[PDB]
């Protein structure tokens, strides 16, 4: 009940279309698809990946209160531009900007409360970090199976 959420199967199929054109650009749709936040905000962390945080079961970035990045596979340097990811999605898929809406749409069906949804996706609508942590790790899971 809702128009432009991807299904598993367009994410799985762009996600693998991305694979075969480039490492660079997978990277970054695959960090897209863990964390559910901007492609601005994932090209500003990925040219500093050594504040990256990782723990047993999730990593996660902190920004600039304070936002994280959240995601499961450790960051690496990668040196792309909004505009070779956009060249990419011209050529095929879908697009980038849509992943952040599939993420909250799964989160929500893993019963992640919508404030903290927004928390984890960057938007500003026990402790603060330490709660959207255990909710992310559901996200975590899910994703990994």
């Amino acid at each position: 009940a809702d128009i432009y959420i991807p299904t598993l199967e367009e994410i799985k199929r762009t996600l693998q279309l991305a694979k075969d054109y480039s490492e660079n650009v997978y990277f970054i749709y695959r960090i897209a698809l863990e964390s559910g936040v901007r492609l601005s905000e994932i090209l500003k962390v990925l040219k500093e990946p050594e504040r990256d945080i990782c723990g047993n079961d999730v990593c996660y970035y902190p920004l600039s209160g304070v936002f994280y990045v959240f995601h499961i596979t450790p960051l690496k340097r990668v040196e792309v531009t909004k505009w070779a990811i956009a060249d990419f999605e011209r050529r095929h898929a879908i697009a980038i900007k849509y992943f952040r809406k599939f993420v909250a749409s799964k989160m929500a069906e893993l019963s992640v409360p919508l404030d903290i949804i927004d928390f984890i996706q960057g938007r500003k609508p026990v402790s603060l970090f330490g709660i959207a942590k255990e909710q992310y790790k559901k996200y975590a899971e899910w994703l990994k199976g």
